């Protein structure tokens, strides 16, 4: 839902800051229930968020901090970010020649308390990946 300011998030041209070019003016990857398969969905528009408390959920691929209590995509499906557990797997896009999910093991959530959160919505699926983790939106 929402990604503090230091967080970053997928887009054309890869990772980058939650403020980033790429975010605000290209598609970003999420996980197309349609097709069943990772795309592209365009990027609606940029939304700040200002003052908000955070939790940072970290995995053995990457790490990240948002609202805390908005559904992820887990495993077994959206879930709540409190719910989830360092037990819990996420599946996140392999790019090469072939796009690939691939499951990531919950480290742990880390509480970072009230940041600066930024975040944008997509066209189609209605979801986008940040950092790595896909999120609802």
């Amino acid at each position: 839902e929402a990604l503090t300011g230091d967080a970053l998030i997928l887009s054309d041209r890869g990772w980058l800051r939650i403020d980033d070019p790429t975010l605000q003016e290209c598609r970003v990857l999420s996980y197309n229930e349609s097709t069943q398969q990772w795309e592209w969905q365009q990027v609606l528009r940029w939304l700040d968020q200002g003052v908000r408390e955070t939790w940072k959920i970290k995995t053995f691929q990457t790490e990240i901090k948002c609202t805390g209590n908005h559904l992820i995509r887990t495993d077994k499906g959206w879930i709540k970010a409190a719910n989830i557990t360092p037990k819990m797997k996420i599946l996140s896009p392999e790019i090469d020649a072939a796009v690939k999910t691939a499951l990531q093991d919950v480290e742990s959530i880390e509480k970072l308390g009230v940041n600066h959160v930024y975040d944008i919505e997509v066209e189609h699926n209605h979801n986008f990946v940040a950092n790595g983790l896909l999120v609802h939106n």
